[PDB]
């Protein structure tokens, strides 16, 4: 009965449903969602069915003449009404710089380089979800990963205790897998790897389903000196951190997502059930492992979504498509939703 | 060398190899593991020069030919990469325990190469079928090998 | 006779002496020197003494309103017929984009990013330098030079055995002395401590002067691991590479811009007469000890100017005056008309 549902298409149907609710719940309001490649083609495609779905409300970012003279030649009507600013035209711009420049005066920023640096859309829209004018951003269509997510850590932040990480979602047909941070890091340590499977276990349950977190290496509980090592020891902070979970290290990926092969090979661990929180010793592995699948196996991955950050505030890899781009603009707007909720409620 | 292993390997199949270093980055060739790869993917391509070698890139981009020629035009890789060589050793047994678990495509091996005589290690996990296909495919380079021996 | 006129009261009138000779004979053409601060007001100031004084022709870059709403305040009638482009606008933009994209895609920049960084007013000036619109460029007024000599590196590039290095004269009362480098390397090796030494040592045997080298250090003569080897190192190696000068190292400062004390001391030494280009071990040394003679010094001191580069392009502190600017520009003419030169006789 219950069984036959799983999270194939319906989970972005029901994180609309959610985002759907959310809004009616406060007063129909849609959260303000910042798009610093206003100019790409890929962002605007996906723009149009965003706002036909009703899901968020654009902030579109650069010149207006050019945007408009991008929509007019891409043949899209339902983007003719859309907050189009110019970054240095904006009348809270030189808050923004005076803002900008009283965080990183003592980090090589002072007024004219806070100046130079808000020109950049991506600067002027970390500072739009940073002060309040909007409520998540969606940039890092057109640029690298790299460039694109430094404005949001250096602007936004990170929360205490928290750690940026790439977070994606593998759906396959009965449960959808966590991939940790696939973006961000490029050799954890075990305390930062604990950290992020924090975290993934927190938007796991989010969800409504049972975070059962499984540090992945190339070893079976081996304990060797490296990656092994530094998993066994990620997988007890975590233990120690938060002793109601079921969290096991090291492991192989096989081992960790197969209920059967853990059952008969390793009976002694505390993992059962199967894994659907997977973390990745480093960035290469993550990264390459999360691509493959997206690309030759049959699940749908959405992501990645950037965690630990203060305020919503994602990066698409340039080598999305429109369709990935509605996923992530629906879960940011999720996410903002959430955090807006939480922070009107102190 | 572990690239033109592979290529030896896929060529045996009568397939054109196309081969491709993945990484995190896409044709970056910062510090670490894009510059290694950048290197890499060079000598594979001295050493070999028929060859369809590049790198640096990420999975995606090696293995969707579509998405190379959107996004990078300048690439000497056409068609979609069939030989992915691995920075690391975690990234490749993960994503191919990963791939044969949860994706819908079959994974055949893991098959030892470079070794002189015909020698194959089955993983711990493995199930009656994987054994099966592993054994068909260590008689088959155990045959080659053979024959190699015979008209030396 | 000689004695009474010195460098610190004749160089730069020579040098502004020798920019009009040079455009007299190439038939009264100044050279195109481009500035990415067209909005900076030290800039402005010095380019309103630079006209008056023809030196060079200057090419302000950004939006031509906000440059001329600066100049209108400023109060500079000369610069009213001035060349105000904006990088997005020219119509060469894109050509620069292909070019960028052509010779660094294979290092982090297609054609996404090649388009956004060509928008920014360095990396446009340093196209422009590169493909010959202009003589040369004066930046860095405005923002920390790492930013700023960023972009001339990775598009104008240095030459064939050439390393990037910071030049400074101290123009004392009779001989002026010639810091190197001062800006770019951090912790050059030998090798690249005796190239630096040779670039000093053309740029001052451009001069008319003969070159005396001293590889500075916190020792005299010790050889001691460290720092004295490695000058030690770096003096033999530019000795091989140039057995016709007069090379010596390593020494501390004031035994080698004092004839007195190496004669006394360590007559052995094949240094006679005083040293008149330093090559310092590290970037800490040569910069703390340039900004302190230029400050509490009587002794004027113009640069840093880039060498190394395949054309002129100069950088200036941020910590610079007028006096400073207008000297730096009229070294940068003196240094793209040589360039130029060179070029066309190829
Ligand atoms: C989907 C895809 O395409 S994934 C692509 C693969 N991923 C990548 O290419 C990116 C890999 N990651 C990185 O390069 C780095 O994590 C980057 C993006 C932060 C580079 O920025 P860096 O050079 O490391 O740092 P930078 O000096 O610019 O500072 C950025 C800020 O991030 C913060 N930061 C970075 N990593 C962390 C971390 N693990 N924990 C906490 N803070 C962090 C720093 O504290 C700094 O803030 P501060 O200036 O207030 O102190
Ligand atoms: C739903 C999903 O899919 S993901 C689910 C999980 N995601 C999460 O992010 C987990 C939830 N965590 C959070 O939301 C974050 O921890 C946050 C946003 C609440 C923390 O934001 P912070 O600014 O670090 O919160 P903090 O606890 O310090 O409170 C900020 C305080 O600064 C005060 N403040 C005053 N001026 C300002 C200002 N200009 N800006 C910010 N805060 C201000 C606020 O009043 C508040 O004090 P208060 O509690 O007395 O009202
Ligand atoms: C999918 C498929 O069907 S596989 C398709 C592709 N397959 C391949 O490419 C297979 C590659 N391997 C081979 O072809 C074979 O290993 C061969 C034919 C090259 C044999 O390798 P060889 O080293 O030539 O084997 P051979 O038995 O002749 O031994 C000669 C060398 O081995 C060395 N050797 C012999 N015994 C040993 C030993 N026990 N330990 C170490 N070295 C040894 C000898 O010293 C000699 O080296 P030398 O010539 O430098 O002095
Ligand atoms: C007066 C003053 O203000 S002095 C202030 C003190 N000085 C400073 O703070 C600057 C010191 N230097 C630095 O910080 C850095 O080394 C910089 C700014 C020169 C650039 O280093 P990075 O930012 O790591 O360089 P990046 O990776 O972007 O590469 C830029 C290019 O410079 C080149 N480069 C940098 N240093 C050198 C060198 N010593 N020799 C040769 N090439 C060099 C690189 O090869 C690269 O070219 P490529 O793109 O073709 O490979
Ligand atoms: C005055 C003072 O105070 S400083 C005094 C000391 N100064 C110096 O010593 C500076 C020395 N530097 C120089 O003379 C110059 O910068 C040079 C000669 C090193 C650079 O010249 P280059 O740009 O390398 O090339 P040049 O234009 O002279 O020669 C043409 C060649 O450039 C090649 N080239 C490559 N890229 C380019 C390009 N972007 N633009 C033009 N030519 C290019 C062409 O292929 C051509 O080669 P070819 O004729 O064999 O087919």
């Amino acid at each position: 009965l219950e069984a036959q549902q799983g999270p194939s298409k319906v989970f972005i149907r029901s994180a609309i449903n959610r985002v759907h609710q959310n809004s009616e719940a406060n007063g129909g309001e849609l959260p303000r969602i910042v798009f610093p490649e206003g100019t790409s083609t890929k962002v605007l495609k996906a723009l149009a069915t965003l706002v036909e779905e009703r899901i968020c409300q654009p902030i579109l970012l650069g010149y207006p003449e050019r945007v408009k003279e991008k929509i007019k030649a891409l043949d899209i009507p339902l983007l003719n009404d859309v907050q189009i600013v110019h970054p240095s035209s904006h009348p809270k711009y030189f808050s923004f710089v005076e803002k900008l420049y009283s965080l990183r005066q003592r980090k090589g920023i002072n007024l004219g380089e806070a100046e130079r640096l808000m020109a950049d859309p991506n600067y002027f829209a970390a500072m739009m979800v940073n002060m309040g004018e909007a409520d998540g951003m969606v940039s890092g269509s057109s640029i690298n990963y790299a460039d694109a997510v430094r404005p949001i850590l250096q602007t936004i932040g990170t929360y205490k205790e928290g750690i940026p990480a790439g977070l994606n979602f593998v759906l396959l047909e009965d449960k959808f897998l966590v991939l940790a941070d696939t973006t961000v890091n490029f050799n954890p340590s075990a305390e930062q790897c604990a950290q992020i499977a924090l975290q993934a276990a927190k938007i796991v349950e989010y969800f409504g389903i049972e975070p059962r977190v499984a540090m992945l290496s190339y070893s079976n509980f081996s304990g060797a000196e490296g990656t092994p090592r530094k998993m066994k020891k990620a997988a007890e902070i975590a233990r120690t951190l938060r002793p109601d979970l079921m969290i096991e290290g090291d492991m192989q990926a096989d081992t960790a997502v197969n209920p059967e092969i853990m059952e008969r090979l390793f009976p002694f661990s505390g993992l059962k059930g199967g894994a659907n929180v997977l973390v990745f010793p480093n960035l290469e592995s993550s990264n390459i492992a999360y691509k493959l699948i997206q690309q030759i196996g049959k699940a749908e991955v959405i992501g990645p979504f950037l965690t630990g950050v203060r305020r919503s505030a994602n990066v698409l890899q340039r080598t999305t498509t429109v369709d990935g781009i509605v996923n992530s603009v629906v879960f940011t707007a999720l996410e903002a939703q959430f955090i807006k909720d939480a922070l009107k409620a102190r």
